[PDB]
């Protein structure tokens, strides 16, 4: 993170030893879960890209992950390169230069650069850009890694159906659906696959009804 | 949280990762209880839309509850946005805009515009308003989520009168009863299903008796 | 509580998750000890009304206790309105009005009235008067849920003395017994229920003996 | 604890969670030995009467070392009250008044006159002298509390010497003995109390021997 | 660390208890495998040769990873003298005098040497070289206790590819291979070392596949 | 520890309880092992002679380790008022006085008298000169209190090199050894308490062999 300096200046603040060790207690305890994303994006707040690699670097095993999420940043660093081209020449000494690919990765520019880059005025928010990088390429990991397709999550004949709908928001989470598809998957398969009891509660309550409605309804079954 | 910058700004302050894991983990021991209510009220004190997003997709399970939440978000911003209804023509250069619904939700809102909104004089309170759509759908999942009745509750022949008195108002906070439901259920219902012991004792103490003396009579028994 | 901003103003401040936290376990670990009404007194320094609702709101069961405590602060509230009497005629804009019993509960009264009536000069300490009801209903509950009469505290044959006082103040305490209840106490009950060796040494030990030569006289036996 | 307020007052600090609970579990871990009396000193450093009067309140059970030391304290008060008569006539208004006996204890006084004795200059350390007083009072309690007497920690024949010399000074530092009497013990009891073996190299050691020569000799015994 | 005192200085911040325990735990449970390395570079921020020196006397075992550790810093401080060499004469009265090896190393330097050291204009970033010799010595220790060979990582007859993946990424990380070793090795090692109904797909997928694509394809044996 | 005042003064630092409980359980786990002698020095930084002795009386047990340390106190002491004599006359009202063996020691001097010194310019750092007795009589203990000598620790037939080194410098550390005495050793006793296989390996290798090419050598026997 950063902070503004008593005398004036924005220096980098140190990542807590708590926010390090929650992020390599929740990734050893939860892997890959969904909500393992928006934690990362809680504990990273304000970092910059030489804090962000080091959140990245601290996880032990998970290396196959690791070196997918590292694509991933190349190649959205690539596309950052065809669409802000530098007409680099010669540096300009004490001027702040344009962030390249790699630049945002954090890997060939230093602290006081991404400091630089962040406290300007406009900003150029390389943590933000790359912290974005980070999460799409966590979202591909996420998704791939989810166990379930939404086909083979079915009511049983005696599961409660809050159980079943929770197995079904929990697949499709996984599986990385928008929710207008979490909306049509409401009013589709989540009564298409519930047990014939509940199934023709479902029917009988008429479309367009809420989960409140729904959950409700098959409360008795 | 937001917190004022010593420079004179008014800044965003991350989330402490012990009020996130304090929330992972009240919401992991003690799922839909009704005191998770006011513990997420305490822990999300001062609040931006976008902490309050943050908190509640770090969750982890429940996704059933998630959505039913989603729903009555989606709900309060409808009636927000019938309330309140913008004039939206071409935007004004550097000022302040009117929030729509998903504005307070901190979907279609970014970070600085809620701390805009929130350190304006008059503030537009998008946090607190936003938090007091989040209690309201928390409140349904609670009451669906009570598992027994108030029928059901009655002591038996040789439990404690403050026994049945706990399992009584536990009830009852489980499924939303206000101060004075709860007033009129301990002049009928509480003496109504005591035991018969106890139930003479509490007849025999005279109408308008409070809970000291009911409990202080019954000790007994 | 409340923090002075670094502007100017007298601001809320969020209690701590470590306040919070460290409230419900000692409530879950040791329910109604006479120790957790101090520990009480300590967690909620300095705190609002609010601040004092949200600390009870968190508690978990034992809403035998909660609703007792609730009729507690209503009488208490009640006595207020009747020796502070108020001439609400209609209201002064941007003035402060004189708190009723309802708005020192927290109730009736919102964050920035109650911050307003304890940063006043005078103040109306509205926090510490609330407190100070809290207290008053958490000492009846505590001895109402006391287990043991004094009568039932006697020296074993083989029990140490320093152990049946032990006993014997922890009944006293529990029963909230003044400390001239406990002085009278130690002059009589405490030495006429010592064991019969003990007590022979006791009563040889000479009227206006101390704790401290009580307890090292009977070391022996 | 006293902080001094922002804008120039010297206001009373809350006593943290951390502090609470530690000092909470270090009673309930290790009870009275005598290593808690200088946490105590330590975990009280700077604290006001009121502050000291929560610490020892918050403590369950133990309630005869309580009585105990509440008896030590009004001894050593009713001593301050005679070293220090007050020529008490009608009070001075806005004045600082002296302070009595139970004044000092916090029973009598306030939180607003404890600070403004502590941070007058001269500064009347009403804290210091309390808490010394509590020392005294513990002092006495761990001394009662003493199992084992000097005579009979001798060391065994197949103990090392080490550990006989630990059970030694840890009785004496349990039966209250001065530094003094630790030499003179060292130079007498610590000799005659070891095995033979270690006696007779303990001797041949001569006189004025150090407690490193001594352990370092009868390390092979 | 280091930290500006609030009249002007620079000063030095102690290493909080947290960051000690922290990193002494760490090397406790994972000993040196490669994540403990930039744990190592998180929990050092800004520390000055006495507290690198500190956290890392603070080790227990390990001893012979400490000596190698040591025979490294002497070797890149030899390597400094060689490269820095010092025109000393005598020394100039309170003026800042050129580092040595031995200085970056903080042995033959004082706590205020080096705060001088790193707080001048331009600073002297004798932290960082000493931050970054350690570095080089950890990644000897890493690669040396490194157990497998890459040649015996292979997938088993019915290991799912992720798994055998995430063994062949942890060996080359422990190997100290560079990412374009890894990129070499992913087009060839990891294809020949797949089993064989895995192989064949991964050479049906094509020349230039990502690992998100190969590991997609192999999902299903 | 010192802190300075918001107005100007240079006041006390309480410990934090997080400071305490940090040494008093590693103090409980590991006993005097060499480690915990930096880790002493790490939770005393610019901790006041009054604050060390706060640090060392809350040790529980070990009292003939304290004993033996307090007599190395004494001596060094002893030692400082021999080579500071002090021409003691009449003490000058207000002015900082020059401070004795025991001043340092903070037995014979307050905290204030301490602060003074330490805040002089130039300061007399009696808590860095306390702190560097403490070291030396802590060395002492943890030199006694080693169980092995060097002669006793050969290769077993079966065992890794590594693990040998391990016991190797682990008792070399605690037997006291310099870097010079460990450098010496490296060339003879390690080579020649080897298990015969390695031993042939690290004689072929040469002499001026590093432990790098010595473990490295060895890694196959
Ligand atoms: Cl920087
Ligand atoms: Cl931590
Ligand atoms: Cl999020
Ligand atoms: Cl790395
Ligand atoms: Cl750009
Ligand atoms: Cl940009
Ligand atoms: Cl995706
Ligand atoms: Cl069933
Ligand atoms: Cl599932
Ligand atoms: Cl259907
Ligand atoms: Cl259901
Ligand atoms: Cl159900
Ligand atoms: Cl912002
Ligand atoms: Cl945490
Ligand atoms: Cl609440
Ligand atoms: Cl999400
Ligand atoms: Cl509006
Ligand atoms: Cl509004
Ligand atoms: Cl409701
Ligand atoms: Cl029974
Ligand atoms: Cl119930
Ligand atoms: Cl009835
Ligand atoms: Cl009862
Ligand atoms: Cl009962
Ligand atoms: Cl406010
Ligand atoms: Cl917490
Ligand atoms: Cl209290
Ligand atoms: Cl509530
Ligand atoms: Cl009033
Ligand atoms: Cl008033
Ligand atoms: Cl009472
Ligand atoms: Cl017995
Ligand atoms: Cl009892
Ligand atoms: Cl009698
Ligand atoms: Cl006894
Ligand atoms: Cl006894
Ligand atoms: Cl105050
Ligand atoms: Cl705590
Ligand atoms: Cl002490
Ligand atoms: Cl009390
Ligand atoms: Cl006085
Ligand atoms: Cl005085
Ligand atoms: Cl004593
Ligand atoms: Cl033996
Ligand atoms: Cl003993
Ligand atoms: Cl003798
Ligand atoms: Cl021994
Ligand atoms: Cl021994
Ligand atoms: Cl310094
Ligand atoms: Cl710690
Ligand atoms: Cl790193
Ligand atoms: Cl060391
Ligand atoms: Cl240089
Ligand atoms: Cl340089
Ligand atoms: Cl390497
Ligand atoms: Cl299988
Ligand atoms: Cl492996
Ligand atoms: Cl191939
Ligand atoms: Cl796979
Ligand atoms: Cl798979
Ligand atoms: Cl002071
Ligand atoms: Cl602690
Ligand atoms: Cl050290
Ligand atoms: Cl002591
Ligand atoms: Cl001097
Ligand atoms: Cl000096
Ligand atoms: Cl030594
Ligand atoms: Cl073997
Ligand atoms: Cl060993
Ligand atoms: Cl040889
Ligand atoms: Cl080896
Ligand atoms: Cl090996």
């Amino acid at each position: 993170p950063i902070v503004q300096n008593l005398q004036g200046q924005m220096v980098h603040q140190a990542i807590s030893p708590r926010t390090l060790n929650a992020w390599v207690k929740v990734v050893e305890e939860k892997a890959f879960s969904p909500e393992v994303i928006p934690m990362f994006s809680a504990l990273s707040a304000g970092a910059t890209p030489q804090d962000l690699n080091t959140m990245l670097n601290t996880v032990g095993g998970h290396q196959a992950a690791m070196q997918m999420l590292k694509e991933t940043i190349n190649e959205e660093a690539a596309e950052w390169d065809r669409l802000h081209p530098v007409h680099a020449g010669p540096i300009a000494p004490g001027q702040m230069r344009e962030p390249r690919g790699s630049d945002i990765a954090g890997t060939t520019s230093t602290l006081q650069e991404q400091i630089g880059w962040m406290t300007h005025n406009p900003p150029i928010p390389v943590g933000e850009i790359y912290k974005r990088w980070i999460i799409l390429g966590l979202n591909k990991i996420v998704r791939m890694y989810s166990p379930t397709s939404i086909l083979d999550i079915r009511q049983g004949p005696k599961e409660p159906f809050r159980d079943y709908v929770d197995r079904f928001y929990k697949t499709l989470r996984a599986e990385q659906a928008s929710q207008e598809v979490k909306n049509w998957m409401t009013e589709t398969l989540l009564v298409q696959n519930a047990n014939p009891d509940c199934k023709t509660i479902l029917k009988a309550l008429g479309p367009g009804a809420t989960l409140e409605e729904m959950m409700t309804a098959c409360q008795g079954v």
